[PDB]
């Protein structure tokens, strides 16, 4: 393959989800869908009433749901939170202003997201591809928690007075703003309660937002197929546009992002509506994509797969990176991987690779990382692999407390 | 050792957990703390202005903490749930009435407790002693999911009309209440969320719950040390008064509770108060009984460790259990544990015995079993190891649909 595609759809589950659904299922492909639960609701300011059909149809046709808050962060956007907040917020257009605010309550956010669609579907763990506790993505964000040596913030993602465009506004990834600071620490929580995090490296939408019906100018297939030519291997995180959607420290060349484009888009783009007559204009062109991407040699995956499954039989180099069991591991020799030699907390061929700060196990630990432990913080003093006896309260030759 | 003692102490965090958790500090034991963080925001109607101090407390002491419920049901015994809820529910004494109506709302409680707990203590992730989305335990209940074939449910453990000591009280285990098949289905919810979930063999405790100033009638500590005498091998559960505490059927003599008594009492009960002299009284009588404990033989542990972890260089037989990460496996064969080869979805050593019904990896499945998978329910017609590519919808000779 010439490389991988990862089609990753936000904000759903709305009404327009079941056509766009339909037509992956038609081109044969999957992809993720990071949803937003306010929907079931009906409260999301969008056409919603088939909200449950569209997470049903998602989950039978073997699509991957991931977490992407209860609300999209409109809770900040509003004095109180109720019915009309989706709406006022889309009246103002404040999305972006303090985006972030009590990170504590904002990571809630992705569990009440769980809650209620555990709720309106009490059957969806039943669903393998369900992996709304396992992978989430961060609203307004172009952040990162993949594994201990892949992260990376979205540093001018959200803004504490201007938004981008406006005069007089200014980013300083040096010194960001309230509302990044607090997304910083949001992705932190979530990583230390299993989540990887993902952002992307294009964004499939209008390129016109100016215009009355801004979703007619989504990019058509053939320009965005050249566009994610543009973006296999070149760190697009880094140079995308607009500002408040770069990854400014994304890791380049890091091994885990080669011959892959993450692509982000919008259900709700896809239908015949307020932004335009998206699903006449836009699902043939969805259609058209698929189509001549594979033509093109790619092939389509979801982020479940991203960090590649271990797999029995495969044979993995030292180093390398693999997901079994939703938790990340990094392999210690160059090996052939059989039955009973999986990667775990004590096995000898793996280490714990994923991208939390709380001490964890079995993860080798370099001088100078961090590690939380019983509500303290400390610093690694010497390089080692961590294991159950030695604890860093209870080991203060591995361990400097702070603070 | 006689025998192990798991000390359970149920409804905290409270002011009286404080001097409860001192009380085993100074006794050198740990406990088991199932906590409702309603208590946190101050709803309980309880002295629980240092609820946030007890939970740290306990965490720092080493206690485990496990999840009984955000609001110990008590929105299911008032019509809207709300900041005098529990005053109000204290007042009828109803709590033990239509205990138990949503499941789906009823098992989200246990959740919400989570996120509350998680609020008040922003850095309890980072204590491996917070088992709180491991371990739980059912309001009113004594039920049981500990391993696929070591599960059962308190069958008249709440009602739908009359409290259990009163007065023309039926209960027919065999046609459960509305209240209890309904605490089934929370127990399956759980249990599906990876939980398990341990009931008691004795409870310090008044003869029922409507005895007047109930911390005024504990037993004494010799008496007590007696009555978990008894319990030890005699499945207590089965035979434990009053009725609303039994567990019908319990798998009397399987392996894993061989030993082992698990006590279950309150932290309220230690509190100089409504209740009586809890303090003054019941203190004494907790540190008498942990030192008459040891010295006739037994020792004390904590739930996090009622089924044993997995360990390398042990010799298994097989059919035992142990504990790994959180998921029950039962041994495939005899054999001696290594490092490399530890229980996992694709070992040949061991199958996952965890108590859920949803369709799982390397599971042993027994004809008869029914399992959920994508929304569906299916029945094992024949016996096998799951794996892979058998899953119940592509597999119709493993798998009969039901209807
Ligand atoms: C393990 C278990 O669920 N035990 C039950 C007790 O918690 C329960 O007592 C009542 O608990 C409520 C929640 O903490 C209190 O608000 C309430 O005041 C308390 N009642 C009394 C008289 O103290 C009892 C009573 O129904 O039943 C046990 O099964
Ligand atoms: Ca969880
Ligand atoms: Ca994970
Ligand atoms: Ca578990
Ligand atoms: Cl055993
Ligand atoms: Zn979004
Ligand atoms: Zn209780």
């Amino acid at each position: 393959p010439k490389g991988t595609i990862y089609l990753t759809f936000s904000d759903g589950p709305v009404n327009a989800s079941v056509e766009v659904i339909k037509v992956l299922n038609q081109g044969g492909v999957k992809a993720t869908f990071y949803f937003n639960a306010w929907h079931l609701d009906g409260i999301g300011d969008e056409n919603e009433d088939r909200a449950l059909e569209a997470l049903k149809l998602a989950l039978d046709s073997g699509h991957i749901v991931g977490n992407h808050s209860y609300d999209h962060m409109i809770h900040n956007c509003v004095e109180e939170f109720g019915p009309t907040s989706g709406a006022d917020c889309n009246a103002t257009g404040n999305h972006q202003i303090h985006s972030y605010q009590d990170p504590v309550r904002d990571a809630a956010s992705f569990e009440q997201n769980l809650i209620t669609l555990e709720k309106y579907l009490p059957t969806i763990r039943s669903y393998p591809n369900y992996k709304g506790y396992e992978l989430a993505r961060l609203p307004y964000t172009n952040g990162w928690r993949v594994t201990k040596h892949f992260q990376a913030d979205g540093l001018c993602a959200t803004s504490d007075n201007l938004k981008p465009w406006e005069p007089g506004y200014v980013c300083d990834p040096a010194n960001p703003s309230n509302s990044v600071k607090a997304s910083i620490q949001v992705q932190n929580i979530l990583a230390n309660q299993g989540y990887q995090t993902h952002g992307w490296d294009v964004d499939w939408a209008p390129e016109n937002w100016g215009i009355p019906m801004p979703a007619n100018s989504l990019t058509e297939a053939v320009p965005f197929l050249a566009y994610v030519d543009k973006a296999l291997n070149s760190c697009s995180p880094t140079t995308i546009e607009p500002i408040n959607s770069k990854t400014q420290e994304f890791p380049c060349g890091t091994p885990l992002h080669a011959d892959k484009v993450i692509v982000l888009t919008h259900d709700f783009l896809f239908e015949d509506g307020k932004r335009g007559m998206g699903a006449t204009q836009n699902l043939p062109k969805l259609a058209e994509f698929i189509r001549i991407a594979k033509e093109a040699g790619y092939v389509f995956d979801t982020m479940d797969n991203y960090t590649p499954r271990w797999s029995v039989g495969k044979t993995y180099q030292a180093g390398e990176y693999v997901l079994y069991q939703g938790v990340v591991y990094k392999a210690v020799i160059s090996h052939t991987a059989q039955q009973d030699w999986a990667p775990s907390s004590t096995s000898s061929l793996w280490t714990n690779a994923d991208p939390a700060t709380n001490w964890t196990l079995n993860v080798s630990y370099e001088q100078g990382d961090i590690v939380n432990y019983k509500g303290k913080r400390y610093l690694v003093s010497v390089p080692h692999v961590s294991q159950q006896d030695w604890t860093p309260d209870t080991q203060n030759t591995l361990f400097t407390a702070l603070e």
